[PDB]
């Protein structure tokens, strides 16, 4: 149905601070309910959003700028989208929200912990609440991160109602790579969604073939959206002109991964990774892109003056992936004069490289199956409420080994860390299903080039054990990993992790 590129590409606006100084910058952001439309023929779409924008504001800061962001909800008091009220047990408000800034190096009590929720105007908080104004003092590297709910039980609906932004932090010892910047730098939140003919968002409230036993609404284990978004917008393009453009690529959807490429088989060159720029410039012609992970990219349109390049997706969603949908995202179209002369670059220098090991621990992916006959996804065998068992020390390095006998890949998260990827490497996945036995079908396999720098997202691919190791800090404190398919992550693939100081 929606005819593809027909709406330009929306950039946010910038947020500018309520109040700002040389020793503290302070942003106010209020979650509401907003009327967007999302492609030229639709009705336009009751949404949530931060500031009443989809996405969010994009905020920028400097590396070691004292942020502070007063994060507010003024949303309605009941959702729109389907709540299932049998996935967690503790009354307590319906709609609940709070912000996690992925990626952040945040103190504990700004880091928007699922339990640290509140209700319009705070009248009601969850008992991990704290505070009403976050703390972000971004003594980290440069990077793209991105802002999003993080609520007990309702993350897959409110990221899904439209509560997702860009972050980026500068840092100024970087300006002298001369990357593409400014106009030229240009952040792409990717988003799947469905759409009613009447311009209302779909959410299932049920997955498919339900008993009538089954809890109405019914969670579901995976979302798959029929269109795609980017900023906001169905399938739109973007005039450039023909010259070099950075990108801050951010998957933002509940469930799906990409797998981007450029339909005229031209290279992208990546620069960055989530935790930053990597060493060296990578040219690529294809990358996987997993929820929540954020590909940092030049692509260079200066030999292609005139021409439409579309951003192409080969990888399915719930099956193979459909030419005329959702193997579309974009549309460059080459067409915009140039202002001045291109004077940036795609250096091949761009940082230097990514101590000793005080543990390492052998974390499984797994589910259970609840009363319902529901899958219930979980970190290495426990509930989020069950007792705290992620417990590195402050200041110290572990290597977490991060084994997945199920059949799909989970990206996993780390909050308050980057860390390093050792390798990957495959397993008799029976054998470990029936014994707790592991027995490597083959050697080790040291990350791709896109992953030697820094990660906080990381694909755990099915029959592999994943390493990866990080040193915990600078933050001691009450954290969060969790798997970022949000209808996993809410049932109940999370789990507290502290970090502590003796
Ligand atoms: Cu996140
Ligand atoms: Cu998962």
């Amino acid at each position: 149905t929606l005819e593809k590129f027909v709406d330009a590409l929306p950039i946010p606006d910038t947020l500018k601070p309520v109040q700002q100084s040389k020793e503290k910058t302070y942003y106010e952001v209020t979650m509401e309910e907003c009327t967007h439309q999302l492609h030229r023929d639709l009705p336009p779409t009751r949404l949530w959003g931060y500031n009443g924008l989809f996405p969010g504001p994009t905020i920028e800061v400097k590396r070691n700028e004292n942020v502070y962001v007063k994060w507010m909800n003024n949303l309605p008091s009941t959702h729109f989208l389907p709540i299932d009220h049998t996935i967690h047990h503790s009354e307590e408000p319906e709609v609940k929200t709070v912000v996690h800034l992925h990626g952040g190096v945040t103190p504990d009590d700004s880091d928007g912990y699922p339990e640290a929720w509140f209700s319009k105007d705070f009248e009601q908080t969850g008992p991990y609440f704290k505070r009403e104004v976050y703390h972000y003092p971004n003594q980290q590297r440069g990077a793209i991160l991105w802002y999003h709910d993080h609520a007990m039980a309702l993350t897959r609906l409110n990221v899904y109602a439209g509560l997702v932004g860009a972050y980026i932090i500068h840092d100024p010892k970087e300006k002298r790579l001369k990357l593409p910047s400014d106009e030229y730098d240009v952040p792409l939140l990717i988003t799947d969604r469905t759409i009613n003919e009447d311009g209302s968002l779909f959410y299932p409230s049920a997955p498919e073939n339900p008993s009538p036993s089954l809890p109405n609404p019914s969670i579901v284990p995976a979302f798959c959206g029929e269109t795609i978004l980017v900023n906001g917008k169905v399938w739109p393009y973007l005039e450039v002109e023909p010259r070099k453009y950075r990108f801050r690529v951010i998957n933002a959807s509940n469930t799906r991964t990409y797998n981007l490429s450029l339909d005229n088989g031209g290279d992208f060159i990546q620069i960055g990774s989530d935790g930053g720029l990597l060493p060296r410039s990578v040219k690529l012609n294809s990358f996987s892109l997993a929820p929540a992970e954020r590909y940092d990219i030049i692509i260079d349109f200066t030999a292609y003056e005139g021409e439409s390049i579309i951003l192409a997706n080969s990888a399915g969603c719930g099956g193979d992936v459909n030419p005329e949908t959702d193997a579309n995202i974009m549309q460059f179209r080459v067409t915009k004069p140039l202002a001045q002369k291109d004077e940036s670059r795609k250096p091949k220098y761009l940082a230097s490289y990514p101590e000793r090991i005080q543990n390492i621990r052998t974390l499984k992916l797994a589910g259970t199956q609840d009363e319902y006959g529901r899958p219930v996804l979980l970190l290495n065998n426990k509930r989020w409420h069950d007792p705290v068992t992620e417990t590195p020390k402050v200041g110290t390095t572990e290597i977490w080994s991060i084994i997945n006998p199920t059949r799909g890949t989970h990206p996993i998260h780390l909050h308050l860390v980057s860390f390093r990827v050792l390798d990957r490497r495959p397993f008799d996945i029976a054998r470990y299903q029936e014994s707790g036995e592991l027995s490597y079908t083959g050697p080790a396999v040291p990350p791709p080039p896109s992953e030697k720098g820094w990660k906080d997202t990381i694909q755990a691919h099915a029959g592999e054990v994943l390493r990866i190791a990080a040193t915990f800090g600078p933050y001691s404190g009450r954290y969060v990993w969790c798997c970022h398919i949000l209808e996993h992550e809410d049932y109940d693939m999370m789990r507290p992790m502290d970090i502590t100081d003796p």
